[PDB]
């Protein structure tokens, strides 16, 4: 039967039909099922939801209940007992640029986003959670264990809310809970253009009839632009440095400002749009604005798919790609292009690759000034360090020359992320990303480590001597279940990352499986995948295989010497070459001849 | 309506059932229904709650919904246009002592306390209501009209927190909201003995046999008692004058020290008890420390009741007393003894009987001192002016010799109360009792004015020519609805207080009703009312029939000249006689004898 409980707000689009262009909402990619893969629809489930009341309450809610006959360890304890580490000494991946984790957070962002629930924009229930730590309704506090340093400093807990679900979000019911994905499952640069038409036009210079993205009129970077400042007052980017008074940037996506390096690449993508539109305009003079805006948007998306599948995914899945992402072979009209719930917890591995400091290099890539080397922690929702401090050129260099953190079984998440996190809703710099990642698993109802090791075809260990075989490490295998008590209860985020990394990759057996599949599907089920016949022509493609992130730099900044392979470890004199040694993306084929 | 309801936090006890003594909590009075009339229950309702969303948002909080098709007047605006005046001359009630005014406030405090809501305990939210004046779930501001003084001087609005409701304290749903009465509904002098098991005890000197209430050990008044100071740091009493640094008095009821005059009678009471206990002890040598309290505590309540129904009510109601309060025909157990909500707004008529200043007289009832007449406003929460500047003797001569404030359709409430009211919570001296009152009606869900004229079975005016016939004042009737636009929307408090006084009484036909009905009720449903058989003996009564407030003054102060009728006007020295001229209350009939 179909006890299809309740429905949906949803921008209802009617498709065009023959149009050679992508819709904003994400609809119509599919002819037999339109809304399949669009924004604001429940995340998909590869495996049945696992809640305490089997229907919607998270494990670790009604203390006096267990799973599989045990008490689920507090989120914050899992973090301390197993996730943290004090000494940053030589904890850096050595064949991976910082760019390697920045491009990650970007592709993640183009694929998913489960809105937190906040009804409340005047509200004090908003406060019964930050100030009293009382579980009830959407408030699901992250309690602290004994002798947790935070206790003498911030309170009894860390405010935390449940992720919105389909249908409303308020007085919730009926069938097994499924949370929403407010973005589009396609690598369609929807972080640059948006997911709701309403906002996709706000982003637009629509007074000049030459298709351009709206840009800042009050701030500059050597005659180069920054995204437009966001409207809404009580923005956090202002709070950080009350004096400076420079707000967050506004982009197709709403997380663009979390950290100064994220904002930076958001600027390159915004910038590449314009070089492309202007260019096309000059070549196809008769072309009209709307035509420019989308031929550009199309060029750009092709870009995010080629960098992502040619340069980025090989080196994550490593030797497990050929196995999961077979070589492309046409639109498989019948493949779920949607993002599964788990994916959004399996692609969080990146969290473990964020270094504890971001540095600014000066034209010869030398640490510039008295404060070129800052703490990751003083960079969340920070834009003034950009507007009022050298622009983003010195930051882009950092990304090219400095390396990312390497996932170490006994150095998982830097404290800058596990102890001093800034949440846009709050005032302190004392939240924890690891703990959040852990309850958030429970909020969404994920099944356990074993039920997932299963989904992939790997042994489901039960003996502590068994966990050791997989994790290839005793003391980790031990600390782990002195907490969970059984392999069947370990949270996927942690349980997955605990595994050693596959050959020449950056994630193990289970993560490789969950990512591999997901990615293949949004690539085989996307009607606009660039390589699929019709979306572009033989000659347009030929020109597209020559793009590179290195080239992206050369055309939108004043950097001059850059690496051929922006994603691997590169020292400054040798591994760098002046831009004229690198391919250019010939937009000639885009030329349209009249008669 | 015979149905179920929210059974929230209430001290639970077991009815002994044959104890000749009232419980402190008020519980067990009623045999068939225990709770009835108990403290911390929430207020009898005589009419439907009227709220804007039919459940809990005050009328006039959502800035666009109406009442009966019309916008509700700002709380403060009514106060400026109607309630206030600038000449305090000729405003004195020629035939009513200041004491009149004062006994009314004692009888009220014995009957009802609706706690306003929250505190927080280190809160960022008390701050969001006294700075930005932002509306929000517990904070319902009082906004300042345009062209109002307070604007230039205090700010945008003055703080106001809705009053406590019954299932919760914090935030939620389903039934018409009701406020809590934290004091026993019977006239049992519990402003003295308290309404809580735990406080009730602490308030007594258990370090002796003698069964007495504990007195202050740091300061005495000419060899006489004072109540003990209150622990509470961030005390209002000390803030007034830091140099003096004299804390608030601790009494059976919180408000005990809002003003020098109230805190005063609060001592005569306290002293009355210790006397009785002491006295009883010698006539009954073998009694118990414990038997001493409540034989006295019984003697005391009975005292309140008498003065209230016998010298006091007969002059508030006047020719409407027989109509509502017939002669006692004994305990009618089928009568709801609880205080209705409206009573708590009907009784505030006394807010308009407070004169502009408070005096201090020398033993010849001559102004005593360089600063005898003190403007009222510098007396809210004042204690040092007692303990340190004179004693209570000078004040009590004040009450007996000075006059109250006559209610006058033109001068409603003193400016010492309209503009300069002090609240314990906050710092400045610029609040408005009148505006609090009006705001407070909408908070308590008070049905409109007409909905009450009807309830008492009186003409309901619809037109302006209609409202003039009742108020017997054209101009007023006009000012009133140039603001309310319709008789239906006039806030009870004012509308009630607007009607011209009844014969030989001090309230209009409406209030006469409300107040008459309420009082009769707490008297006919109180199993312990004194005239009731069993409660006190035939002889015991015959001796209680002579208690007088003049005698109270005598036995417990060093005043020797007092009037027979302490409630009306009395000029010195013709209306004053020697304390030897007034009766004494013989306790000989309380003499128990062995076999
Ligand atoms: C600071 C934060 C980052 C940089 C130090 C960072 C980085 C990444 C990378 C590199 C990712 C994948 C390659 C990635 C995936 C996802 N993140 Fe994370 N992130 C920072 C801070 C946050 C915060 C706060 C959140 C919200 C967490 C919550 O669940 O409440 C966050 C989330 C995510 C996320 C969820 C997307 C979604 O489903 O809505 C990823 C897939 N990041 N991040
Ligand atoms: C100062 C205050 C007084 C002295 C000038 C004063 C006096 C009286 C008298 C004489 C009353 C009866 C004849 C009387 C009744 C009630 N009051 Fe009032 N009062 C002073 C100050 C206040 C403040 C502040 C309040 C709270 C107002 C609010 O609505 O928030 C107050 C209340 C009341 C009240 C309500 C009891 C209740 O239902 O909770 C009376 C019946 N007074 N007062
Ligand atoms: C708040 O944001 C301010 C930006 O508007 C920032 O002010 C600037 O920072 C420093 C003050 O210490 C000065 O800048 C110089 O600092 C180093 C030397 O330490 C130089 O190498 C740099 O080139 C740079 O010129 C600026 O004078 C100052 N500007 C202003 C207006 O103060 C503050 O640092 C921020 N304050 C906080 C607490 O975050
Ligand atoms: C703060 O409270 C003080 C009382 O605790 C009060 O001071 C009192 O008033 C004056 C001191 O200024 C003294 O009274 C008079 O004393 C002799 C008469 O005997 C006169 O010659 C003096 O000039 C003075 O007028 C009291 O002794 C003094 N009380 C105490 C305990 O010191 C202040 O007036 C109060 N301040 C405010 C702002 O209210
Ligand atoms: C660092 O990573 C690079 C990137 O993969 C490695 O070079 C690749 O090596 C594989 C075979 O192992 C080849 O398919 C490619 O020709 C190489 N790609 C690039 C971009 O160079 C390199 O071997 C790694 N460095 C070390 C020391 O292992
Ligand atoms: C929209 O596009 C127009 C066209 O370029 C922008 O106007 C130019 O702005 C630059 C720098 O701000 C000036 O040097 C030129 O003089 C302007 N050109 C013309 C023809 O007026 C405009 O700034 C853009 N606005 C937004 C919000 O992006
Ligand atoms: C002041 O008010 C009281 C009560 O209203 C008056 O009391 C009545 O006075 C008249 C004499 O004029 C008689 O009807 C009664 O004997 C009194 N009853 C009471 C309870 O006192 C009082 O007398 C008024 N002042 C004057 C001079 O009448
Ligand atoms: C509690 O009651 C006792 C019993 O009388 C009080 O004790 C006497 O207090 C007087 C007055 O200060 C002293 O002169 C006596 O010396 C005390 N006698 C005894 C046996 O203690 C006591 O002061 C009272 N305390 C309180 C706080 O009320
Ligand atoms: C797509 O589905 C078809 C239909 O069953 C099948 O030929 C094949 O498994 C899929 N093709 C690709 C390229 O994935
Ligand atoms: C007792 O109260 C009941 C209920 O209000 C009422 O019927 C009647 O007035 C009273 N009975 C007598 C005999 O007075
Ligand atoms: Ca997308
Ligand atoms: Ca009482």
């Amino acid at each position: 039967s179909w006890e299809v409980g309740c429905g949906a707000p949803v921008p209802l689009v009617k498709c065009d039909e023959n149009s050679p262009y992508r819709t904003i909402t994400g609809d119509c990619n599919n002819r037999r099922s339109p809304a399949l893969g669009a924004a604001n629809r429940a995340l998909a489930r590869w495996l049945p939801a696992e809640y305490e009341d089997g229907l919607a309450v998270p494990f670790g809610w009604t203390q006096r209940k267990t799973r599989n006959g045990f008490r689920v360890p507090l989120a914050r304890e899992v973090s301390n007992k197993i996730v943290g580490y004090l000494d940053e000494e030589g904890v850096l991946d050595q064949n991976r640029s910082l760019l390697f984790m920045q491009w990650g957070q970007i592709v993640d962002h183009d694929l998913d986003f489960a809105p937190e629930t906040e009804l409340g924009s005047s509200e004090h229930s908003k406060v019964q959670c930050e100030e009293y730590c009382i579980q009830g309704d959407n408030c699901f506090p992250i309690m602290f264990p004994k002798n947790d340093p935070k206790l003498k400093t911030q309170g009894k807990c860390m405010p935390f809310f449940r992720a919105g679900f389909v249908c409303p979000t308020p007085p919730y019911q009926s069938l097994a809970r499924d949370q929403i994905n407010s973005v589009t499952s396609f690598l369609d640069a929807s972080l640059v253009y948006g997911s709701e038409p309403s906002l996709a036009s706000r982003l637009r210079n629509l007074s000049s009839p030459l298709g351009l993205m709206a840009v800042n009129q009050e701030a500059w970077d050597h005659g180069l632009a920054y995204p437009p400042f966001n409207n809404m007052k009580p923005s956090p980017c202002e709070f950080i440095n009350t004096t400076a008074r420079v707000p967050c940037f506004q982009a197709g996506d709403s997380r663009a400002s979390e950290q100064i390096l994220l904002a930076t690449v958001h600027t390159l993508l915004l910038r590449e749009h314009n070089r492309l539109a202007r260019e096309l305009k000059r070549l196809n003079p008769h072309w009209d604005g709307e035509k420019l805006y989308q031929e550009a948007r199309k060029i750009l998306g092709a870009f995010i798919q080629i960098i992502t599948f040619r340069d980025y995914l090989p080196i994550v899945l490593g030797s497990e790609m050929q196995k999961w992402i077979p070589r492309y072979q046409g639109y498989n009209n019948s493949v779920d292009p949607r993002i599964s719930n788990v994916f959004t917890f399996a692609f969080r591995f990146g969290h473990m690759e964020v270094p504890s400091t971001v540095s600014r290099l000066d034209e010869n890539y030398q640490p510039r000034g008295p404060e070129a080397e800052l703490p990751l922690h003083t960079l969340f929702f920070n834009t003034w360090r950009i507007i009022k401090d050298g622009g983003i050129d010195p930051l882009v260099r950092g990304l090219l020359a400095k390396k990312s953190k390497l996932m170490n079984q006994n150095k998982m998440v830097t404290s800058e992320l596990r102890n001093k996190l800034f949440q846009p809703t709050h005032k302190i710099h004392g939240f924890d990303l690891a703990a959040i990642n852990l309850q958030r698993c429970r909020d969404h109802g994920m099944p356990g480590y074993n039920s997932w090791r299963g989904f992939c075809g790997l042994s489901q260990p039960k003996t502590l001597k068994g966990l050791q075989a997989v994790l290839k490490n005793k003391i980790l295998a031990k600390k782990l279940l002195d907490l969970y008590k059984t392999p069947d209860n370990i949270d996927i985020w942690i349980g997955g990352n605990a595994e050693p990394m596959v050959e020449r990759g950056r994630v193990g057996p289970l993560l490789a499986c969950l990512l591999g599949r997901q990615f293949q599907q949004i690539r085989d089920g996307d009607r606009f995948w660039w390589e699929n016949p019709g979306v572009f022509t033989e000659k347009q493609r030929d020109s597209l295989q020559k793009v590179s992130f290195s080239r992206l730099i050369c055309d939108n900044t004043h950097i001059t010497k850059v690496p051929l392979h922006a994603f691997q470890a590169n020292n400054y004199p040798h591994d760098f070459v002046d831009c004229s040694a690198i391919d250019k993306l010939d937009l000639s084929p885009w030329a349209s001849r009249e008669n």
